[PDB]
């Protein structure tokens, strides 16, 4: 299915409500915008980082800052709650040395999408990147190395918990629209982390 890719459904249950609440703590701070791309477009995918350093889109391309560009001040501190469910996710996964120092809190609207693509600002390959879905479900997307590659879905639910490593760290992947419904602790959106050794 995806080598190298360690799925653990539901995993972040139990942890869920405080992932919420450290959410909005975080987005108290630095919240959640709608990047522009270099090409001057606005993304769909509203999102924010928490920790030393933090996914951001630039006039030259994409880079981990550790300066908020739209508040001006440093991201906020990795809550807890986010440190020990990675630390727990990540030794469940075979990887009990990854410290992230980088999560990108994404948040998904009815009809929200995050077109093809490939994690690569990070300067270690090698490192896993834990994902982590909260609330309403959603079609995650996997290709392979080139952009040619046939496509893979995967339903990717509240809770779950994916450690993309190996090859799967590599893959080209996106979101498909975000259906619209209902989720008690989100209410109408999707959120997800992800969890990166940026430094
Ligand atoms: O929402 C997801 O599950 C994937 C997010 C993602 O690929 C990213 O932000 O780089
Ligand atoms: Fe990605």
């Amino acid at each position: 299915l995806a080598a190298g890719a360690v799925i653990l459904r539901r995993f972040a249950f139990n942890a869920a409500e405080q992932l919420i609440r450290d959410i909005n703590d975080v987005a108290s701070q630095s919240p959640f915008r709608q990047m522009v791309t270099p090409g001057g477009y606005t993304m769909s995918v509203a999102m924010t980082n928490c920790g030393h350093l933090g996914w951001t889109t630039h006039r030259q391309g994409y880079l981990y800052s550790p300066i908020d560009p739209q508040t001006n001040k440093p991201w906020p501190a990795m809550p807890q709650s986010f440190h020990n469910l990675c630390q727990r996710a990540a030794t469940a996964a075979g990887y009990p040395d990854f410290q992230p120092d980088a999560c990108l809190i994404n948040r998904y609207a009815p009809g929200a999408k995050l077109s093809l693509h490939q994690d690569k600002d990070e300067p270690d390959l090698r490192a896993p990147i834990v994902s982590v879905s909260l609330g309403l479900p959603a079609i995650f997307q996997f290709g392979g190395l080139k952009r040619n590659d046939p496509l893979k879905r995967l339903l990717l639910e509240h809770g779950d918990v994916v450690v993309w490593g190996g090859e799967s760290r590599l893959f080209y992947h996106g979101i498909q629209p975000l259906k619209a419904g209902f989720h008690p602790l989100t209410i109408d959106c999707r959120y997800n982390l992800t969890f990166r050794q940026a430094g």
